[PDB]
């Protein structure tokens, strides 16, 4: 019912996967969407504080120096407290969700933006998500690479 979403490591995409590259960091969480978006006032303001204990998300922004929590608020404003109505069943998931980020390439891994790198000849995956969707920067024919994992298709498992 939910996307998950997560940022690849690519040193060609400037941005959080280069900063994730840099640091040896292969999948950063990006979000955990249900259909619905929230819309006005937050039921909870999110500190700094609960935003740190979704370990290893890094952060989009630069401003942070890709850590926390522009992105980590940005999330639980936008996708979690008019879903999950408390800060600490959402910091949970999204904090688990990241842990089996890390320990490797997930059960489901479809591609969701590539960079096309002429050199390799390969689809870099910048986004992937548990589901698939209709691709954006990859081009035919050409495998695609998951943090340097190489697969056939847009879907890694
Ligand atoms: C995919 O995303 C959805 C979000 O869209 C995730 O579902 C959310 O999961 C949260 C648990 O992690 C759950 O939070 C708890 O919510 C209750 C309030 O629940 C009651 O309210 C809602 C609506 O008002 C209703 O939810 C029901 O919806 C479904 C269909 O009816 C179904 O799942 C089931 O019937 C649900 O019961 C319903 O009326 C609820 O009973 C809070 O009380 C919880 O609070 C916890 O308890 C404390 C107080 O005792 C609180 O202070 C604590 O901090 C404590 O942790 C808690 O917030 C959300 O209700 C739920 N949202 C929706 C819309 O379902 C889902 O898990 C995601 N799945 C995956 C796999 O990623
Ligand atoms: C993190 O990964 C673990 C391991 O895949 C998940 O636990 C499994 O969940 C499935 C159902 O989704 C069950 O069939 C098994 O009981 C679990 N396996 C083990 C080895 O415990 C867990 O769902 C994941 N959590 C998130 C938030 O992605
Ligand atoms: C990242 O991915 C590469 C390629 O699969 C792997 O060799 C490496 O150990 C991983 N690093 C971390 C920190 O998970
Ligand atoms: C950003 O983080 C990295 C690694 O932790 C480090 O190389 C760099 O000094 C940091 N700060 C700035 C201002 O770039
Ligand atoms: C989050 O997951 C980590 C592993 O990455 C674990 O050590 C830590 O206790 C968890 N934090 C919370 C608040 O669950």
């Amino acid at each position: 019912e939910n996307i998950t979403q997560w940022n690849l490591q690519d040193n060609g995409t400037e941005g959080i996967q280069r900063a994730m590259f840099q640091r040896g960091v292969n999948r950063s969480l990006h979000g955990i969407w249900p259909e619905k978006i929230c819309t006005g006032v937050p039921s909870h303001l999110a500190t700094d504080t609960e935003l740190k204990a979704i370990h290893g998300m890094m952060d989009a922004s630069e401003k942070t120096n890709y850590t926390c929590c522009r992105l980590q608020r940005h999330e639980w404003n936008k996708h979690g407290w008019c879903n999950w109505y408390n800060i600490e069943p959402w910091i949970l998931l999204m904090n688990k969700t990241q842990a089996n980020l890390t320990e490797g390439q997930p059960l489901r891994e479809c591609a969701v933006t590539c960079r096309y790198d002429r050199d390799s000849d390969l689809n870099v995956v910048t986004q992937a998500r548990d589901s698939p969707t209709p691709l954006t920067g990859c081009k035919k024919g050409k495998n695609f690479s998951f943090a340097g994992i190489l697969v056939q298709g847009p879907c890694n498992f």
